[PDB]
């Protein structure tokens, strides 16, 4: 093989290179040829990711839950925790607002096979609620059907914690192992993501290659018009959420960012919120942060509190929805906010991360990728993920420090 | 929230309070209003429990099996073990007899939606037997289908034990962990039960509230006429099984019970056979019981040997069956005995315990709760569970001591 | 029970005894009586094995994969590993050639219920490839569907290894447990096989008993005509593969076998490649083998590198195929080679081993045992497994030593 380059550029090459190879084929040799020999690889890629969606949505939440089991965290955390949720809860709320002013997709409308998309009527409100509670975890889990799963995972995780406080040692010990195994399953699923991401370059080249053969050039407008909605959203996040809640705690924002200057750029280029933990802690002290404080929060916000992603999944949803020609009904629209948070708490904080947990938010809100259109749209954002992933990852780290700094203030 | 009362009364309040709120609505505002705003909560409750039914029927038996893996128990146990089964095997056999004289349900007959219940013809005997052996554990397990599951769990558990005797240490160690993880899954599922039971008060209030709006008052007769069948069954258990097998071993029954006086009342009020282990052992010595003897049996009979429940599940089945208008065919009727034992060996020995493992015995014997009628009946017993649960739990503990005392005699 | 004999003979008795009881009923009392009271037991047996097929195809490969995770093995192994695959890869390639000259089954053609067998058209090549990648591991696994499973297992296993090299200790530790649990699941599934094999005597008696009542005596020709294809294949394996690659490394083959004389006969009679490890190592030195060399290879080739089985599963497939009247299309025919290897790397190296992993190779290549014909054919080979199993097991061990000896030469 030999293929050793820095995946980041190593992927941007497929993106920029795929777009051109796609367009030239815009005219000339009809893309049909592309939809036959090129797209197949773009699909292999798309599936390798949906593969993971279940095992991670599960293992990922049983662990996430246990890392917030009230009570199971000093009240030094209770504070920080309430922090992460509200930051992320708002992060998405903001994303929807960007989706509003910016109508990414709207106009990009596609009917794939010639037929358009239409969702199945939601069962009576009563059943929609009772359905969140799986009737058979194994089953619900066995065959897609997210929510039910999420629900069971949180209940499993939070339950495991209380076993750890069990007077009995066998019990206290069993829980430790089981919880240990789950985790690992999830932690192992990431190795797979990282691995898959090594194929990202080829896959991305196929996806965008295809989206260019078809859809003409109009997609470039929508794709970029999407990115705009994201960043103008990410920077708003920081400016309207961070600085606003930093001057609220007598913290100099300006100088603040000058210290996180290394923690941000690091995460922004590596895209590995997790792999950028050391650089996030070095900066922890540098700005006079108490040891027992960033030693606890920075490592927790590395997986949880990915408000940078929550904004992503918020806008991503409206992109798909608008591209298909469907209008999200407030209710499912507020389901995104509720979901995106758990979906973000699910993200691994690695290259693939974000995108993968998007399916979680799509299956919920009725937009199965098993559908020609949805899968056709999803394949677009998944192609420009890298771009959105960078600015994404950066906010994730920021939110952490910005939380750690504020928690110190009142501790 | 604030809600801190002693669940036991805290639930009896919903029961007694729900019945009245139900009847007043007997006349006046037709219960239809109830079947619309009240029943939904009674259902949330009913599902939270069926949820657990699979993970526990599995983890619960893999562990139960390993705790009886012949050989894997001193022959000091072999004795005690043969004891528990036969006590429980008969406990149910007795329950069926109570179901006989007392026809709980019979006359309570309901057709829910207006249609009546009718079971699917059982496949040729040949297939019924071969079917107990799952063709794909994961599958069989994934989507309901008990028996197959039970079967695989026992085989898994008993198998794990033999790995622990493996000369090789890696093998011997692996088995230890895996077995450790399973357990925990089950031990964790109980935390959930306990949790769910914290909702019991609300749920019960809904269930019985509904059963009173409909069915008029005739249900009170059947419900109580059921309780009778149980207790007059539990006391018979003790009197015809315990005292009979106590005077058979030169053990003074009268005085006997005077010592277990604290172990019984304890379990009878806490309803936590497990949580009542310390009080069961304090009494262990008090009556001159050898250390190495109650140190081994009392802790084993805390989970296994729940002959108090086996009687429950025995009568419970005939209640449902009679309420629907179906006559249990001897064969499925003897299936209950065979099932109820494993179902009791599955019970956790906690508040929820009993009822939850009932579904296990229902899915077997063809009475899926996924059915309007069955689910309608089940919802009745599940409403008066607390009452039956107390006298239940008490016999569970008794059987333990009554076994420990006899095993000492011959050891 | 009492039943304590040496399963090996203890089974040959059922085989030889079943055949006679079958034929006498050839004439006289039509076998219909047999297909009603005899076959049912032959089926119980057949299912007990298919039961295991999934849990083992999974746990079995996650472990197998981790035991070859490149890199995760000294380069002292890389050598030995490349060895096992190529030996087994060719072992099967050879089996197909035996299936060619010998047309086991061809002529044995059956239509069970009166209808013949016909496979479902394979989806477009594109989908056949993308389908190997499961969309939902849990699902794919939950309900049969091998390949997808295999694929995920290898990716899980190989992934776990890289977690063990993780700087972080928690990560490094989690992977250890999870990997530990999986293994055990598989190691436990064998206990079940061994157990099931204790029923082998009865089961085999039923199977062949039936195949004799029907099919007349013509089956004896095919059954034996099959065995021939195997052995004349196993001996060719050794002579054309081993001796050829032994004189290639200045190793005296003749004398060679005189030392493995005990390691072979041992494995040949016990049929437990694994249980014959000690006798394989005693011989390790005896022939001047470096400690650090057979201490690493012999224990690895005990589970992996079962080229004796790979030849089995190679011919076994053509037996079934020919018996049904279907011609394996080169492509699925080369799928067998690719599958048989993983299928052999799946075998446990115990009595049942081989046969059980055959289903793995059948589900792949479209020949579900859920089909009257396939299941009818499979039931024949499964009846004479013991015979093929012995000569099988022997080559498995041989390949090990023959690999160890050659790796020492160049190390
Ligand atoms: N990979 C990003 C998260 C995401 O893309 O969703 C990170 O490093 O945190
Ligand atoms: N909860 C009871 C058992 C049951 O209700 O089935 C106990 O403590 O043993
Ligand atoms: N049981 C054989 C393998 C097989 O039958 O496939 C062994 O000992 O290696
Ligand atoms: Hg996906
Ligand atoms: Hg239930
Ligand atoms: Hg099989
Ligand atoms: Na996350
Ligand atoms: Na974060
Ligand atoms: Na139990
Ligand atoms: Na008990
Ligand atoms: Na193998
Ligand atoms: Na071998």
């Amino acid at each position: 093989k030999y293929i050793e380059y820095p995946v980041l550029q190593k992927i941007l090459i497929g993106l920029i290179l795929g777009a051109i190879v796609g367009l030239i084929l815009g005219h000339y040799g009809y893309a049909h040829a592309v939809h036959t020999y090129v797209k197949p690889f773009g699909d292999l890629f798309v599936r390798l990711l949906c593969m993971l969606v279940m095992p991670i949505v599960f293992a990922s939440l049983v662990v996430g839950a246990a890392s917030i089991s009230p009570a199971r965290l000093g009240r030094v955390g209770v504070k920080i925790v309430v922090y992460y949720l509200l930051t992320s809860a708002f992060a998405v709320t903001l994303g929807i607002i960007m989706a509003r002013l910016f109508n990414p997709g709207a106009g990009i409308h596609l009917a794939v096979g010639g037929q358009q998309f239409q969702p199945h009527q939601a069962p009576p409100l009563v059943h929609i609620l009772l359905d969140i509670v799986p009737t058979n975890p194994f089953g619900a889990l066995a065959n897609g059907q997210v929510l039910p799963t999420i629900f069971f995972a949180i209940i499993l995780g939070i339950a495991i914690t209380y076993l750890m406080n069990s007077e009995n040692e066998k019990v206290r010990k069993s829980a430790e192992t089981l919880l240990d195994a789950i985790n690992g399953l999830a932690e192992a699923m990431y190795k797979i993501v990282n691995g898959v991401m090594q194929y990202a370059p080829i896959g991305v080249f196929a996806l965008i290659a295809y989206v260019m053969a078809e859809q003409g050039v109009h997609v470039v407008g929508e794709l970029a018009k999407v990115t705009a909605a994201v960043y103008v959203g990410l920077t708003l996040q920081i400016l309207l959420v961070y600085f606003v809640l930093l001057k609220i705690y007598g913290i100099d924002p300006i100088s603040f960012i000058k210290h996180a200057k290394d923690a941000m750029l690091t995460a922004f280029v590596t895209r590995s919120s997790s792999g950028t933990l050391p650089v996030t802690m070095r900066v922890a002290k540098e700005m006079g942060i108490s040891e027992g404080i960033y030693s606890f929060t920075l490592p927790l916000g590395a997986t949880i509190n990915m408000d940078g992603t929550a904004l992503y999944q918020g806008v991503a949803t409206f992109f798909i929805a608008n591209a298909l020609g469907s209008h999200l009904t407030v209710g499912q629209q507020l389901t995104i906010v509720l979901t995106a948070v758990l979906a973000s708490i699910g993200t691994a904080g690695v290259p693939g991360a974000g995108a993968i947990m998007l399916c979680m938010v799509l299956h919920s809100v009725g937009l199965p990728l098993t559908d020609p259109n949805v899968a056709a749209a999803y394949a677009m954002i998944l192609g420009i993920d890298a771009i959105l992933d960078m600015g994404r990852t950066m906010v994730n780290v920021t939110g952490d420090l910005t939380g750690t700094a504020i928690v110190a203030k009142t501790e």
